[PDB]
């Protein structure tokens, strides 16, 4: 759309202006073969949330997205190329067809566009705070440790520090990676007709956050895009999300906005879910928000979000506001920091 | 340059042409003073469904809607108009407010339109198949009993008889009164920017369905809905689409099959609007019964199912005994739908 394209240009512009935002720059590959690489990743929560792709072949989503990176679960990736033989992609000591499929399609990009010519052994490591749990972003975690892991193999350290190199690569696994690779409160351009390398998530600040919690709850997120993507409701989703975005960036990224805005966005895309007959809604879900929705007002600047699951993230500015919160409803969940450390090491 | 306008202006040239619509006709008042007038009238479930009002004071729609007339209760309405003395409006046995605002609202358009100095007594009388359900279409069937009535009371059993003219005067008391006046499965052709005589229902037809109903209690109060759908950023979005789709369903002859369809994808999209304003429509209960049809459906050839603002849901089915097997394999508590046969209007 070329309208949607103006407005991701006008986007584009505003974040260039500010300095916090630059296209990514490139590297020729010089692999370390034989050689095993060792990086994290960190899950994401959504607040300006992102559903569908504008092109799918290259994780370009429709409209631009923000991010918090969590510690509800943490991935350790182990990557090592080979010269010839097969690629190997173990997940949690599995080797299953399903994340072969996944992982195949990033490593094609790779081979493809940069004409590597060598066989791939990953090993994917997820430790989970929670028993089962859908909507806590671990596909971000997956995606921003095993594209560490490759910049540092395939590129070198000096690639795999260059964050903004790192969330382009992690896009190809899964467009919530691009703001796992950039840092704790983040933000990923994309929007029709971007550039390949224009379309990357940058930090917004470390500093003035806030504090979080989740309720883990299971649910019955690729059909999520979709679904969203065929409701008749989409196009004014995407509309409204560019003069949002345009909405927070003259705010500064203002905090309690923010997080006000995360409430309003978890119902409109619930919403979309809804209208294309997908209903997250489950009974307990259910107890749990009218619940949450009911003690509100009593709080002050406590909010709460979902995304494509039943899983809630509560946040708020103040942390005995919060433990005040959690307590008094007896909320069972997981409390929640912004990880301080990313590792990426050649072992 | 209004787009609904446009858009409305093309399905009314399309209705004239298929012979189905025409511009209601007037009438001159000829009050039959001090008889009593009885009528009934007949609650409808939305197959097009319709949330939001173009002109509140006049209830005018955004866009055009169709539904069908149900046996869920029924209106039973005696009135009187005097030379003198002062309105009276009872709805089942009470004297509140309420109700005398929504019927001044109508009486209102009625004295200044046609130049009537006279006092109307009214009493409302409806029966529910069901406790505190929401979601069934009540206010239709006070629209058109009322309507009928006063069309006899004040402009003659002639008038009464039209229902177009009688969908006319239903629409100022509640939008859904339009379908509901005009017959069993019905059309209401609304737009921006509409002529007053050119807003009303309509019959479609001879091949209809079967239905069932699952009262359910809720916490949206159906008023309040046009507010919260109108509000909501998915709203132009939904009527835009009314129109494309209205189009399509006149091209496809009203197909059964089609409406029935469109009206479950439609239950979805209205839901969609209430949530993304954060009214959530859902409760357990519902979560419970919606889950049991929706896994069963596949089943089944010629069953579906849909709701409107409120968590009871129509089950319905071209089939009479594909939906009572339904029905008794999912072991259903429900009410049993049938469509109105017997219109009364008399004098006494
Ligand atoms: C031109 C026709 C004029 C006639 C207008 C009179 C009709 C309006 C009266 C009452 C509206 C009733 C709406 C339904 C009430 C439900 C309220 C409840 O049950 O609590």
């Amino acid at each position: 759309m070329n309208d949607l394209n103006v407005y991701g240009e006008k986007i584009r512009n505003m974040l260039l202006e500010l300095g916090i935002y630059n296209k990514s720059d490139d590297y020729s590959p010089d692999i370390k073969y034989n050689k095993t690489f060792h990086a994290n990743g960190y899950p994401i929560t959504g607040l300006y949330k992102f559903l569908g792709y504008y092109d799918r072949d290259n994780n370009i989503a429709n409209f631009p997205s923000i991010s918090f990176t969590t510690n509800f679960s943490s991935c350790d990736v182990t990557c090592r190329v080979l010269r010839s033989g097969n690629d190997r992609i173990i997940f949690n000591g599995k080797n299953n067809e399903k994340y072969y499929k996944r992982a195949e399609k990033a490593l094609s990009f790779l081979r493809k566009k940069y004409r590597i010519d060598a066989a791939f052994e990953f090993n994917i490591r997820i430790n989970r705070r929670y028993r089962d749990a859908k909507g806590l972003g671990e596909s971000a975690a997956v995606a921003s440790a095993t594209a560490r892991a490759v910049a540092a193999a395939v590129f070198g350290m000096d690639a795999a520090k260059d964050r903004g190199f790192v969330s382009y690569l992690a896009r190809h696994v899964s467009g919530s990676g691009t703001r796992s690779a950039a840092g704790n409160l983040s933000m990923w351009l994309s929007y029709p007709g971007i550039d390949d390398l224009s379309s990357i998530g940058f930090e917004i600040r470390k500093d003035d956050l806030f504090h979080f919690y989740a309720i883990p709850m299971r649910s019955r997120t690729l059909n999520a895009h979709d679904y969203a993507s065929s409701s008749i409701f989409y196009n004014a989703w995407v509309k409204s999300k560019f003069f949002d975005i345009i909405d927070i960036i003259e705010n500064k990224f203002n905090t309690r906005m923010m997080l006000e805005y995360s409430m309003k966005d978890m119902y409109r895309l619930q919403a979309l879910l809804i209208s294309s007959g997908y209903i997250i809604y489950e009974k307990h879900y259910l107890d749990i928000i009218r619940k949450l929705r009911s003690s509100l007002n009593n709080y002050k600047n406590v909010y709460f979000t979902s995304d494509t699951g039943t899983s809630i993230v509560v946040m708020s500015t103040s942390m005995n506001e919060l433990s005040r919160f959690v307590n008094d409803l007896d909320l069972d969940g997981i409390s929640g920091n912004f990880p301080e450390k990313i590792i990426i090491e050649e072992l």
